[PDB]
């Protein structure tokens, strides 16, 4: 197949009259700027690479917005987490699949073309395994396929309630595997994910949930071809407990004990001191920034300006899914730095003064790296994952190049995304998804069941 | 005419099956819950009072998002302001009217049903008065009428470049009036605004732009019934300069020298120290918080939790119009408090633990007070300004009462606003405004002329 764009953001920058040839397997096979359409499909607006979503817990969308009730004068991340635990205790395999389908459809409409599902709900209601231990992982994969979104599934190793190998709590019963069972599940998933065109990654929930011994064991188990994700340094309490148990801060500890490199996505990394920021940047690991969730949970503001200045790599994740908006995450990534510094125009490069373009370039690259997928740019030999903005929008139509990105990211919104393609397949057209009605009906029923 | 809502937010709380009778003048004549439809038009979702927007500079929407380019390593409010001055120097009366109409249509679609236009663009390109001195004020009124939005026009007294009566800069030439001309403008405006069903307020740009004698003179002129608005304490430099000229901070100074009370809207008030916060709350003045613009400009975070705890009244304004979203302003008012305190659930009342409802209640009340209009409440005698949320949305349909406000404000977005009524007239239906097409055509042409 082929498509033709009056305007498109290519790796070398904005181009005009670009004809893209797309192979039968959904890969960009030829890209010719300043070309004739030559039989290709007419696109309706500015074309951008699709945005990877590098961190998701799908089921949490079912409770999004419901935890905004003061139950204490100092409501915490930890009281939120207990409510989340109560939600997860109720979910059937069928409900998990329905929620994921709805969520991924909404992600696609926002311009997220691929997702890293940080998946820790493994077992049945009593913590006992399913007949097929991969049951819930397979539901996630089936949901991604139905929506048509790219997927890196990250089954999560979760074993403990806290540092020192503290026994798992009752509320964590559905998450729990030892190292051996986890490595089995991981190996078991390779074939079905591959058959669906999906990717896999290694994942430790956090330094609270797994022991140093388990990390060492898993990293030595021969899955060197996979990304590695972990929640780290999100909350001050984790920092304090790490110090108590190890004499180090969380990121400091990880870097001292593990060969962190480009395979790694460090989710949140919120409490990173200057030495930790520098170590992250040196290593080439990707900071997984989840701006809307971090604000919602009162985590704090990441030192993004310091990190970026030193060549840090980052991407964005919707995480608890209170927000599903590429616009919101990038806008408030920048705005948070502005509020902290009380200055404007914080996140730019030495070779790129445009804020919107800086943010988009950064999150594309980091997102692609964290997912371990051939995405994040419109280049020959990368997958045909793209967005088409509204060519009829007066702001976008009057803008050119990087100014168009500024209008969208800082003055516009989600509904400026009109059409979306993933793996060379049209999955959103005129803001609508072919499965949205069926999904909404199933989803509203599930929401009722969960009350 | 009559409308019927299965769910509606009334002054006493959520109600069911409410029949509204609206008189010919757009005033709520009868409201009764637990009623039958009886030929009244059945509405398509949850009904809320429309949200007043208490602070706007219409023309700024034309440059929204365009000032996101790093020029300096420490770009500031002041370098932004210079770019804004360059934009304003080019605007014709026709262009101003076109931008205002487009903006107001977008406000309506977002759920803003009335706007306070803090209007300081008065004169021609060379600073000379128009044949009718009120020309540009009239363009604003005409635009609000065309869009169908409620309007409190705040013509702005602007006379100086800084404290001490510093002569106006060349860049400020279009804004400038002495006290005599300003007081004449107010009188000229009374009849046409009344004829259009619009309101009027007194307005000082800031303590930088007018002198203490000018303030006293204007306040002694007998317009004792009008709202009084002022930008105050937005930036540190204003605080420092006020201290240098008066030995006080800006808010401290105002409260020491002027009888501030319930008529007043203090826009931004960002740099309010604890004594200043207390005096604001005691006075019953409305804090005009413009969250998206304050973040965009790097102003900082208002002490909203301290203010609210003391009975403070607030409303929201879109200001520079980088964002036109009731959702975004209320959401990030709360999230800003969460990021600062590193805690959740910050803005609630002793009698209302629901965060969304607290925010909505507050901004409705402060917004109505600040505009001086009989709005912000679905009660008999108040104007029929309302929005209808999407009853087909699965998140909203599965929720009830205050939980529905939480889903919308914290998990949803603008797209969930479907129908909007102002003065008993439908101005948005199923997300569409009748003037949108003509408006966008004219607006895109203006955007081209401004480049
Ligand atoms: N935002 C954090 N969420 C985490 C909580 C945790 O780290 O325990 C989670 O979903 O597992
Ligand atoms: N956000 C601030 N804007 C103000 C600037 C000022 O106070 O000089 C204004 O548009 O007049
Ligand atoms: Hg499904
Ligand atoms: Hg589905
Ligand atoms: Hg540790
Ligand atoms: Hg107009
Ligand atoms: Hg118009
Ligand atoms: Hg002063
Ligand atoms: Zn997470
Ligand atoms: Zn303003």
């Amino acid at each position: 197949s082929a498509i033709f764009a009056e305007r498109a953001l290519l790796p070398e920058g904005w181009a005009r009259n670009v004809r893209f040839e797309i192979s039968a397997d959904g890969v960009l096979a030829e890209i010719r700027p300043d070309a004739n359409a030559d039989g290709a499909e007419r696109l309706g607006g500015a074309v951008l690479p699709g945005m990877p979503n590098l961190h998701s817990h799908a089921f949490q969308r079912a409770m999004a917005g419901l935890a905004e009730v003061a139950g204490n004068p100092n409501d915490s991340f930890w009281t939120w987490r207990e409510l989340m635990y109560r939600m997860v205790a109720r979910l059937s395999p069928e409900q998990i699949e329905v929620i994921a389908c709805q969520l991924y459809i909404e992600m696609l409409k926002a311009g997220y073309t691929a997702v890293a599902e940080f998946h820790y709900v493994h077992h049945d209601l009593d913590g006992r395994s399913y007949a097929d231990p991969a049951e819930l992982s397979l539901r996630i994969s089936r949901a991604a396929s139905a929506a048509g979104i790219g997927l890196t599934l990250l089954p999560v190793l979760y074993s403990h309630a806290g540092f020192g190998g503290q026994p798992a709590s009752e509320g964590q019963r559905r998450f729990i595997n030892g190292s051996e069972a986890y490595l089995e599940l991981l190996q078991r998933l390779r074939a079905p994910l591959e058959a669906a065109g999906h990717s896999l990654g290694l994942c430790f929930h956090s330094l609270r949930a797994v022991t140093p011994q388990q990390i060492a064991t898993v990293l030595a188990a021969g899955h060197d071809d996979l990304p590695v994700h972990i929640h780290i340094a999100e909350q001050q309490k984790e920092v304090d407990d790490c110090q108590a148990w190890s004499g180090r801060r969380p990121l400091q500890w990880l870097y001292e004990n593990v060969a962190v490199d480009q395979r790694w996505c460090l989710v949140h990394a919120t409490h990173a001191d200057p030495a930790e920021v520098a170590a992250m940047a040196r290593s080439g690991a990707v900071a997984g920034l989840c701006l809307s969730t971090e604000a919602n949970l009162g985590d704090g503001i990441f030192p993004a300006t310091d990190f970026l200045a030193q060549g840090g790599r980052l991407g964005i994740g919707s995480d608890s899914h209170v927000s599903l908006s590429v616009v919101e995450e990038l806008r408030w990534l920048e705005y948070g730095q502005r509020l902290r510094d009380r200055k404007r125009n914080r996140l730019y490069r030495d070779d790129q003064p445009m804020i919107g373009r800086t943010l988009y370039d950064a999150a594309l690259a980091g997102g692609a790296q964290a997912l371990g997928q051939p995405i994040g740019s419109l280049a020959v030999g990368r997958r045909a994952d793209l967005l088409v903005l509204d060519g009829n929008d007066p702001y976008l139509a009057s803008a050119e190049g990087d100014a168009l990105l500024n209008r969208w990211l800082f003055a516009g919104g989600d509904r400026q995304v009109r059409d979306v393609m993933v793996a060379g397949r049209w999955v959103v057209r005129d803001g609508r998804h072919a499965g949205e009605e069926r999904s909404a009906r199933a989803f509203v029923q599930v929401l009722g069941e969960l009350l």
